């Protein structure tokens, strides 16, 4: 199978006077390329893909593929939705303007079946023939992706490749690898990266990659040449701030901090995401001062 | 504030041959009329809205509001999304269509904070002059609106004149009724309809309506008119039909149940929803047999 | 079915110097008897049974049955356990020294199967010829008693006359009444008391009762005439110190509420349990403001 | 600080006739001294501890100290209680049977604030000198040891040394040794054995390895001397019995092993813990058949 592995970055989206800002986010990902990150993801939670326009979903998704030319680092592209119609298009979508491969989100709120599920996904595979990586997040989508409906996925479509899991779950982590080794288990928890790794898992989506992206690649590279000791060392060190960075629901932390760092120019979000209070603005602040944080 | 209130009915979206069956669903509305419903809910979750084109979404609320016509027999839209910019269009979209009110589910997927829901909902009131019902089901969205942002929303926006509850929590009933009893709390769950109407709501929103339009509408106008007796007995007989319909992921049930009590042509949902499995098909239909089912 | 219903108390355990205070139990217990109570039940949770002797036991069941003799007072003795052996000694105790009936309490921390929860009960209803009420709580034992089991106790076992429900789950009480109408659910939540009696429950197990008597009376009382509205109107206004006597684990905030009201000398608790937090102090006391209390 | 680490098991206690089987409980603590066991937990949760007189309680740790004196192996006693007089009490009680440390389980039921399992413990610890395990395991006990909590008591009671974690919570094990480095993580959850251990624990308690005690021990090895994919390996392999042997409540699960490998004779429990389901003794049979048991 081919596959997208490595320290990948779960893009932020920054508004500028309510529309993308597009110097912006070329900008960041450049800086992103420059300290090891080996794959982005545009257009992803993160991003918040749901409060973009399909247009702005073309734009960052091109955005990502021109500036990552050239380089090794690939784009991952957010192309996920509840409705399979929907999905299959993003994902044709996403290899027309050339993403390497698709992160694509459980369906959310309709809460489909285990079956449903299966078919959902079967049917996003078979519309691309570049990788496909199963995003599980049940906090968020009010569902799950069952370790076999992951392990049968990986194995009846070839394009699928494995899972980003946000759950909580290092038994489902090694559900998943003591079944089926071969597949890809990707982070999708910052404060738990290096648990997931030490137990075969090939790389992160992180969050905390946007204002740390020098750490959470040497952590990555450290775990996957087993110098369990450094990767250990550097996830200890950023517990701090991987908590912090989800005081409130991501991304509002994460933009809150970019912009704290002057990473990004204002603290705009698209409704109903919002500022965060003003208690945890200064909380998030006073976190950050313990870390040194990479400019342009 | 002008309310919405009464037995409700969240009607599925038959299909045939993939495309919406316009004449069922006409003639299912007119079933809901003729069994003493008060309002019905198009395009909702019980509708598959997720997986509905805009203009099947207006067809529907067009085909609902003109069956209504000439009856007293009101139409609460489905007009909700987890972007807010999107969610205004569909309320002002709602709103031109006919419908008499909007059922506007919290943003899922992307977990706004209370601050973020409190700005979604006054942005969506602030859109059009007929009034809006909020609808929490934490277990689909991934967000609670607290207590306090449901008051206060009640509070501060003319249109907004209570919540469609479905969150398995009768405590957080007896705290809304209590801080503020002239809003309208609906019941979004069935099997606890007449609790929640006997604490003091003032209708339902139902699933169940569907197969038993007559036994929900007489379940709560007994509730309404304080023989809390007969409503309790309607509602103790309902339980098993009540939760058998939600053995896999609601509408996926009561679809069954519809097709199987010949009251939709063809079994058929818009992926990731699809068939349920074959043993809780045959759960489905002995629950069904020990009910009387109206015909058309 | 010989039955134990209405409004009942679960009585706190005063200390004094590290030792029971026997008479401001004795002088607590005519204080309840005097407002309307139907029944007290002695040495429960509220009364910190894990950390009674045994000798102590029996002293406060003595005191109870002594201070309700010449009244209709029933005692409902707190008398269950994790070991079946002890559960069954604790009930042929609790009958041996004058108590009405028993609550048992679901085996905690072992976390038996329903099959082992029905032998447990089988076994405890053929030790003594008393009623016995079964206690589910789920929170603090980590086991639920199912609706099956529970019902199955009911119609196998002569003693076994109901449940007391603290599980927040108002849909486990329609499952269980709508089921087996012959049963006597009684509310261990005193938030919900009113929705619970107005299903058809014929009394609560109550916490706040211990500071509100004649409140928790009246509405049991209204709700068992089918006077609705008033056993609402009391429910709603209990509703902020119903909370609050749980801001920390009770009996911590019952206790800081009793010596607050001056109904109790100290603020003393055996460990593990302890005084609340300065700022749980501060909210008791300010929310305790609202009622009227009564005295002696 | 004196420590213990390393393989141990959580020993079952056989009965035969609804007595301890004394001579099968020293038999079958020699097979794990054999088989290269560190530690031995007598009378824990998987020992039914609370279904055993306080006479047995001390016959059983009697025999684990005897059997275990002349070799390596330590004797961690299993001696908690949610009344902090009663754990003082059985903490004296196992030094002076010789025990090398206790494993005592967080207040169970009575849900005691972070204060009181602070006081809690620290009675404990200064009750006696010898080294102190704490237990947390909040789906029993419906209580949490934070980890501010757990550290504080490191670090002030000179004899508490560490934590058995039974929560499920990879993140919670992060927090713990990033935060305090220095104190013994010990795994309670034998599936996540390889994880705890890879982030830095020190060992595990094992339910298990009553069965399987050579695999067990050479996992936490092969982990200790930092031969990660060795300890892995072994982990993806036990899998399969770690989750079997939970399809019910521990311990009914492994004593049903147990027997059904000829390691004990009677498959006995004291209620309210009972024989398994026959479809769960026939899935615990089937899974069994993939390992290689040690005999005597
Ligand atoms: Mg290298
Ligand atoms: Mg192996």
């Amino acid at each position: 199978k081919n596959i997208i592995i490595g320290a990948m970055t779960a893009l932020i989206t920054p508004f500028k006077n309510g529309k993308v800002d597009e110097q912006s986010y070329a900008r960041l990902i450049k800086r992103q390329i420059e300290n090891g990150i080996d794959a982005v993801v545009p257009v992803g939670t993160t991003g918040e893909s749901a409060t973009l326009t399909h247009e702005e979903h073309r734009t960052c998704i091109e955005i990502a593929v021109e500036t990552c030319k050239g380089t090794k680092v690939k784009v991952l592209a957010g192309a996920g939705s509840n409705a399979t119609h929907e999905a299959v298009g993003l994902a044709k979508f996403a290899k027309e303007h050339g993403a390497d491969g698709i992160l694509s989100v459980a369906p959310f709120y309709n809460k489909p079946t285990q079956q449903g599920l299966y078919e959902h996904y079967k049917a996003i595979a078979q519309s691309v023939d570049i990788p496909v990586l199963l995003y599980n997040v049940p906090g968020r989508t009010g569902c799950e992706i069952s370790t076999d409906t992951i392990i049968k996925l990986f194995r009846d479509c070839e394009n699928i490749y494995g899972v980003k899991e946000a759950s909580g779950n290092i038994d489902k982590c090694v559900d998943l690898l003591a079944h089926e080794p071969r597949m890809m288990l990707i982070s999708g928890e910052d404060a738990i990266n290096y648990p997931i790794l030490s137990n075969g898992g090939k790389g992160v989506i992180s969050v905390t990659s946007n204002l740390l992206p020098d750490m959470i690649s040497a952590l990555t590279h450290f775990a996957l040449d087993e110098n369990y000791k450094e990767a250990k060392k550097i996830n200890d060190e950023l517990y701090n701030i991987n908590k912090i960075l989800f005081c409130e629901s991501n991304p509002i932390p994460i933009k809150t901090a970019m912009y704290l760092a002057g990473l990004i120019e204002s603290l705009e979000f698209r409704l109903p995401l919002c500022s965060p209070s003003k208690e945890n603005f200064a909380k998030i602040e006073e976190v950050m001062k313990k870390y040194k944080i990479k400019g342009f």
